[PDB]
């Protein structure tokens, strides 16, 4: 957020282009505001597609977390509801589904999910888990076996089972919608278009001199800031599984999945 | 509104402007207005796409709200149609999809949803889910139970259980939208920078105007002014859908539908079933 | 069509701005062009974003019409694959599903459906069915029960009335959807304002276009109020598709097309 | 079809007019600015901008319909074989339904004889049963839905598989609806025609407007724009008509013929 | 892009030193009229780029859908199937097939290295003879479904949970073929590039009258602007043609095939 850095160099620039309009039309130099207006309105344009582009996909991150709570809550709530007796496969169920939430955090913060899935799990599962390319599809696997075993047991029919199966190949479908967003960046162009914003605000003082004279600040500095604040709502929506402020807040997202868990399976945080 | 407000505020600078214009050239400040074009036009496209992101989350809340509706009709139709003899089921199951419904609205709005849960729940039931820190979801696991009862009674067979279930899974999908929904909109921060770009824009824009319009100054201002802030206000209005404002969604009305509705569709006879 | 009312409430104006011009410097009214190119390309914008809106309800409202067909065409060929000899059966749900539409339509225009009813459906149940607020959903209460009746029956095993289960439920989005779509729309409040900025503006204009085109004023003046009006109505017409206004969705029409699919050949199927 | 060679002829005299009746705007009081027509060009633009968008989803929609025919077609075909492997007949039978339910599609919405492909493909006994029907091709997935019933009647499906396959030919009505209702006069086609004459009425007044600003430029700079607003306007009537038989229309000749070779290609014939 | 900016500067030059001739001959060029076509020509690009943005989404979410459908699918079969690691490495093998062979089909390029590789030799020429080589595969892979579904492992519930997954291939193989065909409104985006391209070289002697000496480097900017975004769309609009950046598709088909020897501990190594 330097962008009051680039409000400081306007106005800069500002004061650079009241000094030197002295020597403007001398150097064979003159800059019109309405070949600016064009331009200034053709980035406005594709600041607004490119910003509604952003936004779309932080949308799309912040609702495919909010799956993995509606599945989870879900497939906890068909356990009880199916298997009301079996309380073993409702914690160890439970347990994958959280470390899932957790390791999905992991995987899109690109850090190491070891302690978390210590916290939840056996290490002989930790280790299975921790080898795998993909540790939140290994969990998908694990949580996939233990209703594959009161499969084979009897006490799920293929329905009941299939039920449930639903839900873990929604959460697959999270992970890969998330995978989607993490490795997706033609984000070259982001920046292209901010350079863009940016020489064009810098240029623009030079362009407004010749008509507002000692106005040209102030006017400039009010429209870059317009310009320079709808480009950076892009770049504050750009990463949406970051660590900044305006970010997902993963974390707090993680807190809740497993809070949610914990309340349907009768245990207290 | 509040509007009325910053129009009266933007006749007081257009006349500011006309009384201050003398002594403009004396201060040497002009401000043309094709810059102030520029800069509006930019702020009407930055509007038009933040307009368009409001309107999508208010028809957003109104769908879930929707499907609320259809999803509790269908699986009261389905108990009817397959269970028709189990009114004691019904009036159970009936009763946990009205609670939800009360419920998702009280929690939504930030109310007490005891009167109505202790209205439609036995207290053995209410405090339970007031006991929850979500009961909204609690009152859907509950649901849930029912079926699964006539399920283990052999009433519902895994095929037919499955059908219900995929009703819950969408009230599921429901409870988790509203609450994403409520919590902080997306980039809000902006649209609160954007408000007050409007506002400094509206207020600077007469003494653009007077070199050019004189005494005209205050009509196109405000007309202007008016037609920014209108679009504006519009995004206001749109963003808390689940508010209180007659603008909001009338969720008060809406759950009471949905109640007349489910009962309508159920009631009449005793016997052993 | 009060287009043509409002164009020549905008060529009286247009006659006013050429009278006035010279009239300006003594009055002390200056007015370019400038200010104007502002605020008709802000609104032109709002317009196009409006419009998008309308638009959209427009064509959801025409799928979900769109849904019966195909949800009621679906059901009735499962009913003739899986049970092939059930013609009462066959008969019974296609009058509902008949009944459906027409009683949906009947909702949405807020008419009487009663005779409708009557012409498809038993006495007994036409009396159930004007029972109910809400008959379109009594309707498909009605055809549920006939397809329950069936499994109760054992004519159908609980896989094949789960696919039919799944139409009654396509049928139940569509109820929604429309009684969604027939409650007053997202901001109609804010269409009303925009009507009014769109007329006064094309009212303020010519005032504003003397001083460049002179004489040619009424004509340029026209001209744009005509691009302004014309895009804002088409949004008027969008905005209430279940409407009775010829340009709103064919309700009639699309209710007979069911009604005709249905019966296609006295009912009869190879 | 490409008149707009001629409404380009006729803006190159208009600009020519122009140019030799400049002089005698005045004493007529007859002035043309640009700025008015840039005002009314801009919000062309942007209404157009919108009614193209409709006009290509429109479009996009019926490309992705017959999309979903070759989808729903290769999986019946696919779950028929992996299901049923022997049964050749069934195969043969089912897959002439799914051929012919093409081509009827193609004729129904060309309004083109069905009866030569029907008969290439189908005993004549149920090509009576379809053309006696007021709705051949939804009749031709009731025959297809026999085939399947039959198999069930017999045994050979079970209620789970013959409910796998029954999902394919709701596909195959969800496709079939949607042409229908793609078929029908577009929403608001009669703002189409208002647009483009709009737009044809503004090329044809633009010289005089900038006659005054160009001089013998006029012509050039008029038919550049004029051009501009015409490609994009004539873009909406490439894209209204998609089951046509233009050149830019859908090639559903040849989209049959592709439906055919696969379905023939899965069954060794 | 470069070559269409020194043809810029150039234009720019030829604007300067022959301003002075044209204009003297009655020969005007304002900024007006051309600030409104490339307003015009900016919204059209808005809404192209928009086409195009679309269509790129659509092709990741279907390669998208290869691995959410193939990981899924794989998992239900251990979890279903959790000793018959014959037929769960075969079914792997049509799978990670499947994945090259769409790539190989998108990019026409050779999928004969990949499927001698993955697949029996018999297979192969099966597949290779066909004219639809992908559906071949997904077909194979539904036989491999099928005959444990007649061997009795499979239920016909158990075998339904699995075909679901085959649709989904379906559904990708198809909308893949759709997008790899020629877009809908492909002639108009060769008119508009060429629109793009003539207001660009047109535009230093609209500029001239106003910016002078100034005037090559407010077009090359403005010029840069348009371009920029229009380049932006052509890569866009072709997420498989034969200009494509192949790092996504390579990684993906590498990701998904880790992913499936991983999921049939055929990794890591035994100790
Ligand atoms: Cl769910
Ligand atoms: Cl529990
Ligand atoms: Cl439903
Ligand atoms: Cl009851
Ligand atoms: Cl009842
Ligand atoms: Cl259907
Ligand atoms: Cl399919
Ligand atoms: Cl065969
Ligand atoms: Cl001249
Ligand atoms: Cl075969
Ligand atoms: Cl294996
Ligand atoms: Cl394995
Ligand atoms: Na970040
Ligand atoms: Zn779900
Ligand atoms: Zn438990
Ligand atoms: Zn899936
Ligand atoms: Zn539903
Ligand atoms: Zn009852
Ligand atoms: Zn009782
Ligand atoms: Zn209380
Ligand atoms: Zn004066
Ligand atoms: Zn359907
Ligand atoms: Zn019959
Ligand atoms: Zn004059
Ligand atoms: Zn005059
Ligand atoms: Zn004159
Ligand atoms: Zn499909
Ligand atoms: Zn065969
Ligand atoms: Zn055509
Ligand atoms: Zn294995
Ligand atoms: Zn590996």
């Amino acid at each position: 957020s330097k962008i009051i850095f680039r409000l400081l160099l306007n106005v800069l620039m500002s004061i650079i282009a009241i000094i030197s309009y002295q020597w403007y039309e001398q150097l064979g130099i003159h800059l019109t505001v309405a070949p600016f207006s064009l331009l200034g309105i053709a980035i406005a344009i594709f600041l607004g597609f490119r910003n509604s582009a952003s936004y779309s996909r932080f949308v799309e991150a912040r609702n495919l977390w909010g799956t993995v709570l509606i599945a989870e809550r879900t497939l906890v709530r068909q356990l009880r509801n199916i298997l009301p007796a079996e309380h073993d496969a409702h914690r160890r169920i439970v347990s994958y589904l959280v470390a899932f939430s957790w390791s999905l955090k992991h995987q899109l913060r690109k850090t190491d999910p070891t302690a978390d899935l210590r916290r939840l799990l056996p290490e002989e599962r930790v280790t299975e888990i921790l080898a795998s390319s993909m540790p939140t599809n290994r969990i998908l696997l694990l949580a996939g076996n233990e209703i594959g075993q009161l499969r084979e047991a009897g006490k799920l029919s293929d329905i009941t089972y299939g039920l449930m199966d639903n839900k873990l190949d929604e959460l697959a479908h999270v992970l890969g919608g998330c995978e989607r967003l993490a490795t997706t960046p033609a984000f070259a162009y982001t920046l292209i278009l901010q350079r863009t914003v940016y020489l064009f605000c810098t240029l623009l003082p030079f362009a407004l001199v010749g008509d507002l004279h000692y106005m040209t600040p102030f006017v400039s500095v009010f429209i870059s800031y317009t310009f320079l604040s709808w480009d950076s709502l892009a770049e504050e929506l750009e990463d949406p599984f970051g660590t900044a402020a305006n970010d997902l807040p993963l974390n707090a997202m993680c807190n809740t999945i497993e809070r949610n868990l914990l309340d349907m399976t009768g245990q207290h945080p």
